[PDB]
């Protein structure tokens, strides 16, 4: 919120709904075409290209918004994670993230020398 | 300690609420309820839940602690996993890595010139 | 927008659209050829050719709308990321890179030695 | 370690304690293992009771870990057996060797550092 | 420093490798140059200025490629294969991935 | 720990990393002249028993040296030579040097 | 280096440690090696077992039997990387022996 | 320039030709290299004094290393271009991107940092 | 410093592997089988031995660009070719602290 | 084909093999698809184990729907194919479907 | 076979292919209302019951056939399309044809 | 033999995997959704599609060469080319009796 | 199975057949298998005898194969369970898949053969 | 050239123009393909009308498929030369020389049979 | 059958002999005798073994048979080890094929045109 | 039949692939033929004599290679890393591996 | 013996040696080289090369007689086998040629169709 | 024998020598280039090219000599196989070439269908 709200005021109304479409059209559960997603949106096609390709503002604010809609999905993350440990078939790469998660494992290392 | 933190902002039926949601979602995707299903046991109605998952930041945030808190819990039934790796027909030579670096019993020696 | 700006300084109208031109046929929507690119920007093959292999200021420039484009992409990442780790084969390395992305995951480091 | 489990100990009774050990000893001690109703049963305790413990309990859920990581620490011989096996074995591991080779410290990266800061 | 057809042959040289029938031979680039086989040998094995010249030229052009290179990464990951590999680079190119460490002891 | 509890701790580790098998805990439990409940507090909820037997293993693996040596070098010089091996080799007698340069600002 | 560790064991341990190592990296069973040393096979695993001073001297002889190799794994690596199939990984382990490559790190932060 | 003047110094005119010719020998393209008697033939030399040359003399050695270093950088357009196939090509390589990546420092790894060393 | 025979002995042996068997080499320097098993020192022959490899550097980097240039580009042949030339950069930012 | 199966078993169990195949190939549990069935789960449960007949007109109209996915399957292998990664295997496949490919074999003996 | 014989059968195949954790030897046992000697000699010397319960097994094996099917078709059309669920779906429908040329005298 | 309408409807349909989906491909057709499911027929439709793969042949072709001629030159491919016309051979001795 | 078991039978004592049926027990029935010597105890006889009917009795040796093969029949519902958790599971195994529509018959090669003999 | 001349016998000269120049496109080697509508405007037809023979028009395709056999049998010793390249590059392709072996039926399998079909 | 026809050419003590070495050298490359530590349980001259070994074709063709029965014997621990890779928490389809293939479980069907 | 022409251009194009700088261009060979690039373009496309002659110029030159490959052969069974696959090629080649099969049933 | 016999009666006393040395070179248990056996047997290294390249009888007999040192060593193999399959790692692989040494595994095919 | 002597009926001395020198440069002890071969037979090398390009009877020849010296390095190969099987990482994959070589395997076929 610290970030999304100083981006959101250099964009307009029609922009900051762009971006929110075209995040949620990725990452909210058939995809929406480009020309299909100017039309909800009531905009040229050119514009909506103009926007992706020029606006560093709208580009900055719709990947802020990603990351956030990228956050919420952190406990479907986790129940495929146990999901791959648990069962009667483990997998020891998600054993190694689960053991990650909570800092469990040391890297050890003995330095001899001089600078 | 960050759940007590989070844990004071709520009452005791959103607080109950937060463990049966993680409960449920972290559920492998057999037995798991739905959200109208979710709010019967709790006694409460479906707009209720709905506003608390969405739209209460303190019941989010405490939400997210509790699913950490979830996966903690498990840390015994992830190291028997582990072991029945290390010792089964085709021992795992990755879980005997981890199970190692879980003791800090791997050193990597460095020597450094300036 | 600074250092798109900042190199932007060095070029021509006709350089920076050239650029631009470039990176649009290669990261949106080759499929135009050289030969059709410098027709559409209104210069000579030869012109094209000496920008994209003498003009340090225009391969700077053009480098830096290639990272623009890139950059924009990233909710359709995202969203191959998650379907990796939620579809019928769940990919633990997606699983990683996802973790990864929000700094959850933690080792301890124990450094001995002079 | 034992000072560790001391300190958890203190907030717990000797039930929740119990509790804490025969879950460990389910999953890490050697034809299907108990469920977890046959553990609330055991413990003289509802099932209810025992959900609680493992899910809102913090001090449950810690001294539990701790017992965990002493059972899985106490294994250590029968995981060397298997890094022995997978040396010295017909199918011979070198990154088994590799391991052991690090458990005591034997291998060496050199290092020429320059430039500054 | 270096004559202009000296300049002109690290272009020509790299041109070869890094631009756009098959490639031009040493023989070839020799002639378009103007210049015997023996002094082309020359420049490429004893003259430290061109080969030095000539490895920057050849940085240049593969820095120029970098669209192509992304296009390349984008199609991975969004093939009907996305590839993991492609998408930790993808993050890595942003500064996306964090790993924490918690560190002890002494030096 | 007692003599019978040292004993114990040598005869668990010989088990396993001796050897063709191997003892049951009720055997070894007998062989000690301990209770079968003995040996299995001792293995749970004695923390100097597990120290010591965990050190106990170091030595007995710590003992294997020339064994391992002995399969390194036959993958070195076996029919299909073991680059890997060949690397574990160099690394043990610091025979690895790589140049870095590190730039610039902390 | 082996000859503190030398001070601690009597001549027949030595001798041990010894045939220990050359039977490894020089077939024979722990029997035989007990028989051929003139001790009973109890005496023998009492010193791989429980003696730390005679485990530790040991070490060392196979460190020294080891490094005494190393001509052996120069020229096997060699074959691998001038043989009919050349190996990039055993490349790799040539350029490092002579320090020929960098790794190189920009830092930036606080 | 510098550093290879410097071994150049040590060494005869021949010997200089000599390592110059085992170079190429390796590293110029050119049906079947030369042997090493076809080399001292060449050279006007004993295929003794050759192998002396090559075994004994730290300078030639020294000198002939430095000019197959300069003789490899050379190639680097040559291998530019494989590069760019590989990314290219119909089984575009992730791993060759990568090193595309790297060769422009494009790449970061962030870390977060906590403790006392 | 060592004798001219001493000096012909270490680079007579580590031509051996960089052929004549222990006895049949025993048999060249005119010394006894027992006397070979004594000394296997390690210090002229080793660095003999390092020099032999270290000779054979265009060789090496003959089968690198082979490699490379075969019709099986080799990935990790470039990836240590640039890393010869210190060609690769990896990136780090750093931040928290420690105190 | 399913005709004659059809006629061995009740409507009701007709309707169960249908939503039991439809659930896999077009999310429920057992105990929503007994209640969408208005049967009770211990008479599902006993017509997935017991009835030979249902068992049987089941797999076939598993056949039928799986049969349905044809040209899905092709969009996916053509895709494979004309990707960004051509896949030689599904090259090989496309071949086959349209016998393009020969085995040729030299016979020779008693 | 006895009624208790079949239903033996059946319980021990639905341990195995129904589902939750599955029930011991004993537990069986106990619900059959047999000793487990008793299930343990119909396991191991009874042919008739070994015979009938493996035709069981095939049963609820072949129950399975949409739920593979299932998966198969996930495959396919999953993030990471799978060519060998392919060449499986396009054999059960007999679409894949080779042409073999056989030469000559055997 | 269907009507014209039935056969440029096949055609259209096949179209869609060899976009628009299952409901938008219903209001193309001008038929109810469920009436669609019902029908989910498999006769020329499907011959259709064997024949919207079969067209694609040269397009297939131009794939297996580019791996074939590539920079990393695919000997699974090359071995699809010589069974396409026919030249690899199998040789099989066969010994013993059966009666 | 049944008169197969029974013809080879007919040439056994009926502690060679208590004999057969404890080896085959010990290495196919659900912490340490039996040693040679605790089931020669176990049937009451020296221990030269079980190795004697284990090494020369080849009547012995073609009972035993028959009961082990009886004992690997009878998993068959275990070996379906797992064939089910690898299709299904979370790292879906297409190859268990082609296992499973093998055992049914359910896949289909056509030849179109040609040539002469 | 019969197959091929009775199937072309079927097509306006203007569509075995158009199946020609379809192939050329795919399988002949000139910086981009031509698209579709670049190869109806060469051809001096209609977008649709190209549309058509290829989607509805069983004879064109039959005999474009026909022509694009034509053109992958051309290619016979550019295949060959790559076949060769794998097997004497640097990495030797075992697989390359399993082909090469089979291409002239120099490897047999040999079968002793008994029983009775 | 084969070993019977085999057995009648040879005494006892060749017989005795014929089981002794192949037991010995079928075991592991531990517990291995020598030839001359072979002679002695036997109660003969060591000249004797080497000759049956080498020069007797009656004998050197019975050994060969009583390795094949060896071998045979081994059948419940071979399954032993096959049900281990199936069961354990890796089952092996490989291991899964081979138990379908020892019952004839495993059907290819081929349509073939003429 | 072919002309004396088509025939050695079918030798030319094999020659330039299978035999033996950069190969030739098919403008250069054409030039070397003294043919149109339209007539070598009509031969390789529209000429089916011309192709099945070149397909089996094609087939005799990489038969003449035989020893070259059996030489790769052996260097992958003898060499440090020996290939069990060769040794398979190898023992196929000579006849030397057999299979039994005890054949049931009825067709 | 039916082979070795017919064959051995084209070669020489010195030729048949040679086959032998060559084979027991490299079957028998560091090896000669062809100069050194060429020493051994008394002839010049272009006779034996000679015999190698150029003499059909000879190569024939020396496959022979390799066959014949190769098949003795059955016992040996059948030794790793084991080691490969009872092991506390067995080797599916392994297990597979164990079964079909004993023809204990079926493949079933179901044919349809005319010819 | 019969098959080289037929083939060698079509072919001169020069050719015949021609044939066995290019595969003893492959098969024994390419080092010799084209020219030097040429050079050796007193030939010029477009006469070695002519013959190997377009004389089939000396291809067809060559061919036969290249595997009889194939044929020849049969114990070399068998030495090798016994290496991998006898090393430390024992080859499955080569014990099974060996017990095919002695056909010592044998899989039952079961064949139904009209």
């Amino acid at each position: 919120m610290a970030k999304l709200d100083e981006l959101k005021q250099k964009l307009t109304a029609k922009q900051i709904q762009a971006a929110y479409l075209l995040v949620e059209n990725e990452l909210m559960e058939e995809k929406r075409t480009q020309d299909e997603m100017a039309n909800e949106l009531g905009i040229n096609r050119t514009t909506l290209w103009e926007w992706r390709t020029k606006n560093q503002d709208f580009i900055a604010f719709k990947s802020e918004v990603a990351d956030s809609f990228l956050a919420e999905k952190r406990e479907q993350v986790y129940s495929k994670l146990m999901q791959l440990i648990l069962g009667p078939q483990p997998s020891v790469k998600a054993m190694q993230l689960y053991m990650q998660r909570f800092g469990l494992l040391t890297d050890k290392k003995v330095i001899e020398g001089d600078l």
